[PDB]
């Protein structure tokens, strides 16, 4: 069983998630086995300046990746 988690990441912190070169985003995927994607390098959520991050995989994989990203959201 697989699921999709969608979370918000303020535009001024996204450089944190990527880590530059995508290094971190690749590592988090690597460690968890969850696929992680960040919204259009131009568009955000609602009356938002938060980009949308989509995480897919097993519930446990998805939760470990959301958690690890959350630690870096300042």
């Amino acid at each position: 069983m697989k699921e999709l988690v969608e979370m918000a990441v303020p535009e001024n912190l996204v450089g944190a998630i990527l880590g530059k070169g995508g290094k971190t985003l690749v590592e988090y995927q690597e460690l968890t086995g969850a696929r992680i994607q960040i919204s259009k390098k131009g568009e955000f959520l609602p009356g938002t300046r938060n980009r949308r991050v989509t995480i897919t995989g097993s519930p446990a994989a998805t939760q470990a990746a959301q958690y690890l990203i959350s630690q870096r959201v300042t």
